């Protein structure tokens, strides 16, 4: 049974609600992005209309085999009528194809559903500038002041400078980057660009990347592992055992691995600056955990919400415990008292 925070009142619409069977009264199922917790339940046997971005619809057709007749891609930043209701899709600054959804209800209420997002001041000059929002369905993943991390640009500068120094010292070093979903592609693309290499990967991951409308992608990635000195592997394999085993497979081309695990936040964020980050090392293998987030920090979230001034907030993450729900409600009231709405 579908929870209340996935239903849009006064419509036949749901958001990210594919794992509940046939939802009573639902005429259109929206999908914000192609991450497994959000598409859980979709498959080639799905027979109701799915609304989404073009990139999400490429992934639904090629990776999950959803039939074409049920995929309804919408352009971004463009007013569209769906089943009698005006909607707009906005870039969520999350993974490729991820959107926020503005719903203009027939009674005059305006609802923003952020999906998953990383708030940015550039959103203050989108189509959100133009009118008031009554209800905000908010990605609260990091809604507590302990959740701090650097800008994505600082993180990428650290990664590129670390990889370029290692491989210039030792031209026989291999760079490996962990992945387990779409998102965070800038990590491995920026490192391969400074090294003058294509990125090598499995046929399954190549297929996924070919769905993402990245400019000049054919110049950047390959399935020919032997030709490349930046490899992608499953995130589960980014450990000393898994990396040893991969180095065996490269036919004595390499004698060192430098590996990256883009995580979200970890408690090593509470003490260490990005500049001061060091790897875990065993023999000729070194592993860096780098804090590349595709969700809002606490401060980015608070800025967005204090600018938007919604009348009501509905969290969509961390909703399963009374302690989490009470913590989030306290911060919402602080923000509102401080800003005066
Ligand atoms: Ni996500």
């Amino acid at each position: 049974t579908c929870p209340f925070y996935k239903k849009i009142p006064g419509t036949g619409f749901t958001v990210d609600a594919f794992q509940y069977g046939v939802v009573e009264g639902c005429t259109a199922y929206f999908l914000t992005h192609f991450h497994s917790d959000h598409y859980a339940g979709l498959s080639k046997h799905f027979t109701f209309p799915v609304y989404c971005s073009e990139i999400t619809g490429n992934l639904l057709k090629n990776k999950l085999h959803v039939q074409e007749q049920y995929i309804h891609p919408l352009p971004l930043d463009t007013e569209c009528i769906v089943n009698g209701v005006k909607v707009v899709l906005l870039d969520a600054n999350h993974c490729p194809g991820a959107v926020m959804i503005l719903f203009y209800l027939p009674n005059g209420t305006v609802i923003l559903h952020t999906g998953d997002f990383r708030a940015d001041p550039s959103m203050e000059r989108s189509l959100l500038a133009d009118q008031k929002v009554h209800m905000l369905y908010l990605d609260t993943t990091y809604c507590s002041p302990e959740y701090t991390f650097p800008s994505q640009q600082e993180v990428i500068r650290f990664a590129i400078n670390t990889a370029f120094e290692a491989v210039t010292l030792n031209p026989h070093a291999l760079v490996v980057c962990g992945t387990y979903s779409i998102g965070k592609e800038k990590v491995f693309l920026a490192i391969a660009d400074v090294l003058g290499s294509k990125v090598g990967m499995s046929q399954e991951k190549y297929k996924t990347l070919q769905c993402l409308n990245i400019p000049e992608i054919n110049s950047l990635i390959t399935t020919d592992m032997c030709s490349s000195l930046v490899h992608l592997l499953p995130m589960m394999q980014i450990n000393f055992k898994g990396l040893q085993s991969h180095l065996k497979k490269c036919g004595g081309k390499y004698n060192q691995i430098l590996a990256f695990r883009p995580t979200g936040w970890t408690h090593s964020n509470k003490f260490t600056r990005i500049a001061d980050v060091i790897p875990q090392t065993k023999g000729n293998i070194s592993i860096y955990g780098i804090p590349y987030s595709e969700h809002s920090s606490y401060l980015e979230m608070k800025r967005f919400v204090q600018w938007l001034k919604p009348q009501k907030i509905i969290p969509t993450v961390n909703v399963g415990t009374w302690k989490s729900r009470s913590t989030m409600e306290k911060y919402f009231r602080e923000w509102k008292l401080e800003a005066g709405y």
